[PDB]
């Protein structure tokens, strides 16, 4: 699982 916040 991951968080990708741009």
């Amino acid at each position: 699982d991951f968080i990708n916040w741009l």
